[PDB]
Formats: structure tokens, C-alpha cells, sequence
């Protein structure tokens, strides 16, 4: 990631998801 805003198009790109923000662990990915 870069900050929270590289984990908004991961699980969009990947499922059918939205938004999330970056942990140390990797991507959150929230609907």
C-alpha cells in the first residue's frame, strides 16, 4: 500500500467490495 487509499481499489479490483484502509498485516477490505 501507500495509505488507506490503496486498499479502496484491492478487493473492488479482486470481489465486488469498496473502501478499507492499511494495517501493517496488509489490506482491510470493507463492502
Amino acid at each position: 500500500c501507500t495509505t488507506s487509499k490503496e486498499c479502496w481499489s484491492v478487493c473492488q479490483r479482486l470481489h465486488n467490495t469498496s473502501k478499507g484502509w492499511c494495517d501493517h498485516r496488509g489490506c482491510i477490505c470493507e463492502s
